[PDB]
């Protein structure tokens, strides 16, 4: 319901010594599901707090629709006037308050009567399917129920924007799938603009329609998840969005050489970094007669693993320590020599310089 325009936003700490965010530019569309991915310390929470209005840009401006909300160290529209709901990385339900009281809390000074408060809480409780446990204390609720109460609390003032800072971190795995689905269902039910942050890529493919990657305070790439996956601007972005094999080779007239392997791509530097995802590699004991796979050379199996019902096969080129891993329904014993094939249009190459 609200468009977020981030114009040249920077944020410093330690009197300037630490640049948490450096000239960030992004336009998040109204009603969009937007994700931010980046390593620990990249500036995700700092970004979220600036959007929430809990902090301000040191330089630059922030607009909600055409409304200036912060500018160069000044808060123009305070958090309480921004129509935002948040579930922060270290969110906590008040242990001594029931679910009702936890959800009602944000309404205490909103000039609404007891009846108006009850009606609003029950309404959002129904949306989150926890209307039946409103009288329970948080310790009496399941993990899923707790997450629902936290969401209801963030949605009780009818916000236009919902901010989630690493929401599915306190989850095991079965719960994560469920929690991700819930976030999507309630974003649909209310139409809110949604910003979610994480150092975990699974949440991004699950929830986000567009994603921004933050590295050391810099927004290095923005695009649809599949765009970042297939066309990463760097090997670092490549690895953040998904598994990838990273190899360093010498640039040659014929291609990039890594031991006995030769990849048919080129850059400019004398050295190159090759990125190849596991699904874009295939191993074989004989030549593959398929124009969709390209032979890059011989390899030797180093070790095999077994996870997720699949075998993880790790090989190295002849005369190299560089590893390449892939997944297969069938195993190949260590020490066996194999032909290594790749999807050519899927080879990612970057300068080492
Ligand atoms: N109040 C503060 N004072 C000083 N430094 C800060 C403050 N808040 C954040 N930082 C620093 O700014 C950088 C970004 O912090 P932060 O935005 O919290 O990263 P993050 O991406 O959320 N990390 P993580 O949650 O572990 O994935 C780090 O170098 C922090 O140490
Ligand atoms: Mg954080």
């Amino acid at each position: 319901m609200v468009r977020i325009i981030v114009k040249n936003v920077s944020k410093v700490f330690k009197k300037g010594k630490v640049v948490a965010l450096d000239n960030v530019n992004i336009n998040i569309e109204n009603g969009e599901r937007f994700g931010i991915l980046g390593p620990s310390g990249a500036g995700k929470t700092t970004f979220m707090r600036i959007i929430a209005g809990l902090d301000v840009p040191s330089t630059g401006e922030l607009y909600f629709d055409d409304r200036l909300v912060a500018s160069n160290g000044k808060l123009i529209v305070p958090p309480e006037d921004r129509k935002i709901g948040m579930v922060f990385q270290t969110w906590a339900l008040y242990p001594n308050l029931t679910a009702f009281e936890n959800i009602a809390f944000p309404l205490t000074n909103m000039k609404m009567s007891k009846e108006e408060i009850r009606k609003r809480v029950e309404e959002v409780a129904k949306i989150l399917d926890i209307h039946h446990v409103l009288n329970h204390f948080p310790r009496e609720l399941s993990g899923g129920q707790q997450q629902r109460v936290a969401l209801a609390r963030a949605l009780v003032k009818d916000p236009s924007l919902l901010l989630l800072d690493e929401p599915f971190s306190n989850l095991d795995a079965r719960m994560r799938d469920s929690a991700r689905a819930l976030v999507k269902e309630v974003q649909s039910r209310l139409g809110v603009t949604l910003l979610v942050v994480s150092h975990d890529p699974a949440d991004i493919f699950a929830i986000a329609d567009r994603v921004g990657v933050l590295v050391k305070g810099k927004l290095v790439q923005v695009g649809k998840p599949e765009d970042l996956y297939d066309n990463p601007v760097s090997i670092q972005v490549a690895s953040l969005i998904g598994e990838i094999n990273e190899l360093e080779g010498k640039v040659t007239n014929e291609g990039v050489v890594i031991g006995s392997l030769r990849f048919p791509v080129s850059v400019s530097s004398d050295r190159a970094i090759i990125g190849i995802r596991p699904e874009d590699v295939k191993l074989s004991k004989d030549v593959i007669k398929d124009d969709s796979w390209i032979l890059v050379g011989k390899g030797k199996v180093k070790v095999i693993g077994y996870q997720g019902g699949l075998f993880r096969i790790t090989i190295t080129p002849l005369d190299s320590e560089e590893e390449i891993f892939t997944y297969s329904d069938h195993p190949i014993h260590s020490g066996e020599e194999v032909l290594v094939y790749v999807r050519k249009d899927k080879i990612k190459v970057f300068e080492k310089n």
